C-alpha cells in the first residue's frame, strides 16, 4: 500500500540539473521550486533578480517576513552565495498539510550557483545544525519542522533518474520522484529496506565496511572506502570516491570492461561516448557493490547498481539518434560521496528519529531484463567500526 499519496510524484528534475520540489514562501504565498539536497542544511533562496532565475523571493511583499539582521556567506568548491537571514512561513504544496517559521538564506549574491534552466531558484539543506551557516545556531529547516508540528522525524527519497536524455520541455512535464516528508510510502520500494547507522549528525554520515566490482572485492583496507568520511547526498550527481579507492575502481572497472577500448577522457568523466541507437552494451560494464554497516553487531549488507546507474544518458554534441553517456564516478578529496548515482538505485529512508539510513529496491530504477539493482544481507563482517576514519 502507499499511504502518502499527497506527496507520491512531488519531484521534478534529472541527475547533472538536481531533483526539486515545490514549495511556498511569504504571505501571501510565493511560489519557488526548491532544490534538495541532503549534503547541506541551509534553506536559502534567490532574494534578487539573476539572468538564470525566472523569478524569485521578494521579502517586501511578505507581511510575514522578519529581518535577523546578519549576512550569511557561503563559498564551496565550485561556487558560492551569499545573502541576508530572515524568517518567514514556509509550506510544501505537496508535502505535510502544515506551515512552520522557518529560517531563510535571502541570496543577493552568487557565483555558479544557479544552473540555466534548471528550473529551480532555491535550495533546501536537510542534513544537520553543525553543518549551517554562519553556525550550527541557525536551525535547519526540517528541525523546524519537526518542532513546529506533528509531523514524524522522517523523511524519504525516490530519484528517478530517466535512462535517457530530457529536454527543456520534457523535464518540466515529467515526474523525477517523491520525497515522503514523515514517512515510508511501500509503493515506492521492492523487497526489504536494509538500515545502515548514521555515524554521527551533521551530514547524513556512513560506513562503508567492503566494495566488489562484479563481485571481485577491491580488497582495500576499509578505512579507505571512508576517508574522511562517507556521506548520502542528494545534491551532488556522481559517485565520487577517495582518490585511491578511485584509481582502484577504475582499474577494475577498465579491466571488467576490456573487450571495450574507451579514452582517457570518457574515465575522467569529460568526455561522452554514444552508441547506435539502442545498442548500449550494458553487459560489458560490472554492477558495483557496496557494504555498509548493519545494525545488528558484525552484521553487514549491500547495495548494487548497474551501469544504467553509474552510465549519465547525455544529449549528443552532434544531434543524432546515437545513445550518449557520460561515466559519472569520480575522484574526491572530501570522501565518499552517494550522488544521485546511488540514490536512483534506491529508496532511502533518512530515519533522524532512530538515526539511520535504510535502502530498498527503487521501484522506479533503470535496467534491463538481465540483471536489477539488489539490496541483499546480511553478511558476516568484523571489526567494521575500524572502518571509520578519525
Ligand atoms: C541529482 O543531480 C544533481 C544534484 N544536485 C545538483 C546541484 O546542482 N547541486 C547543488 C547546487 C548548488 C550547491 F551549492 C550545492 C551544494 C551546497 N553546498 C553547501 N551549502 C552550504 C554549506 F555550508 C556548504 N556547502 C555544497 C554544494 C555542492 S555539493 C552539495 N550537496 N550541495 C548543490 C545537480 N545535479
Amino acid at each position: 500500500r502507499g499511504s502518502f499519496v499527497e506527496m507520491v510524484d512531488n519531484l521534478r528534475g534529472k541527475s547533472g540539473q538536481g531533483y526539486y520540489v515545490e514549495m511556498t514562501v511569504g504571505s501571501p504565498p510565493q511560489t519557488l521550486n526548491i532544490l534538495v539536497d541532503t549534503g547541506s542544511s541551509n534553506f536559502a533562496v534567490g532574494a534578487a533578480p539573476h539572468p538564470f532565475l525566472h523569478r524569485y523571493y521578494q521579502r517586501q511583499l511578505s507581511s510575514t517576513y522578519r529581518d535577523l539582521r546578519k549576512g550569511v556567506y557561503v563559498p564551496y568548491t565550485q561556487g558560492k552565495w551569499e545573502g541576508e537571514l530572515g524568517t518567514d512561513l514556509v509550506s510544501i504544496p505537496h508535502g505535510p498539510n502544515v506551515t512552520v517559521r522557518a529560517n531563510i538564506a535571502a541570496i543577493t549574491e552568487s557565483d555558479k550557483f544557479f544552473i540555466n534552466g534548471s528550473n529551480w531558484e532555491g535550495i533546501l539543506g536537510l542534513a544537520y545544525a553543525e553543518i549551517a551557516r554562519p553556525d550550527d545556531s541557525l536551525e535547519p529547516f526540517f528541525d523546524s519542522l519537526v518542532k513546529q508540528t506533528h509531523v514524524p522525524n522522517l523523511f524519504s527519497l525516490q530519484l528517478c533518474g530517466a535512462g535517457f536524455p530530457l529536454n527543456q520541455s520534457e523535464v518540466l512535464a515529467s515526474v523525477g520522484g517523491s520525497m515522503i516528508i514523515g514517512g515510508i510510502d511501500h509503493s515506492l520500494y521492492t523487497g526489504s529496506l536494509w538500515y545502515t547507522p548514521i555515524r554521527r549528525e551533521w551530514y547524513y554520515e556512513v560506513i562503508i565496511v567492503r566494495v566488489e566490482i562484479n563481485g571481485q572485492d577491491l580488497k582495500m583496507d576499509c578505512k579507505e572506502y571512508n576517508y574522511d568520511k562517507s556521506i548520502v547526498d542528494s545534491g551532488t550527481t556522481n559517485l565520487r570516491l577517495p582518490k585511491k579507492v578511485f584509481e582502484a575502481a577504475v582499474k577494475s572497472i577498465k579491466a571488467a570492461s576490456s573487450t571495450e577500448k574507451f579514452p582517457d577522457g570518457f574515465w575522467l568523466g569529460e568526455q561522452l561516448v554514444c552508441w547506435q541507437a539502442g545498442t548500449t552494451p550494458w553487459n560489458i560494464f560490472p554492477v558495483i557493490s557496496l557494504y555498509l554497516m548493519g545494525e545488528v553487531t558484525n552484521q553487514s549488507f549491500r547495495i548494487t547498481i548497474l551501469p544504467q546507474q553509474y552510465l549519465r544518458p547525455v544529449e549528443d554534441v552532434a544531434t543524432s539518434q546515437d545513445d550518449c553517456y557520460k561515466f559519472a564516478i569520480s575522484q574526491s578529496s572530501t570522501g565518499t560521496v552517494m550522488g544521485a548515482v546511488i540514490m536512483e538505485g534506491f529508496y532511502v529512508v533518512f530515519d533522524r528519529a532512530r538515526k539511520r539510513i535504510g535502502f530498498a529496491v527503487s521501484a522506479c530504477h533503470v535496467h534491463d531484463e538481465f540483471r536489477t539493482a539488489a539490496v541483499e544481507g546480511p553478511f558476516v563482517t568484523l571489526d567494521m567500526e575500524d572502518c571509520g576514519y578519525n
